[PDB]
């Protein structure tokens, strides 16, 4: 099953992007089930809520003791060369906090990557019930 490697905080790049350092090598990490709004994005501009996301993942990680990363079953890493995980700040994964807060949605499943799916669509219901930023 799953599992829980280390990694060390190089820069925060997006609401659902950040570079790493796992395993002695730097790598750029794509956060798994989920979308947030983008400041970066290739077509369309700074998207609502972009800023705040990228804020809230970049405080989350830079504020961390431990880092860590959890790759799930199916492809690890993206067309692009991102690696994608499941991310853990100080026990509390990212990905999951974000959806909660309402600064993501919870994506399709990529190749057999769904292991917190339900997890995280739980979590997201809630954030709708509770009409939080994206859901306001």
């Amino acid at each position: 099953k799953l599992h829980k490697e280390p990694a060390t905080l190089i820069k925060a790049i997006d609401g659902d992007t950040v570079k790493l350092m796992y395993k002695g090598q730097p790598m750029t990490f794509r956060l798994l089930l989920v979308d947030t709004p983008e400041t970066k994005h290739p077509k369309k501009g700074v998207e609502k809520y972009g800023p705040e996301a990228s804020a809230f993942t970049k405080k989350m990680v830079e504020n961390a003791k431990k880092i860590e990363v959890e790759f799930d079953k199916g492809q690890r890493t993206d067309k692009y060369g991102r690696g994608l995980a499941y991310i853990y700040a100080d026990g509390k994964m990212v990905n999951e906090a974000l959806v909660r807060q309402g600064l993501a949605k919870v994506a399709y499943v990529y190749k057999a990557n769904n292991t917190h799916e339900q997890h995280l669509r739980k979590s997201e219901a809630q954030a709708k019930k509770e009409k939080l930023n994206i859901w306001s």
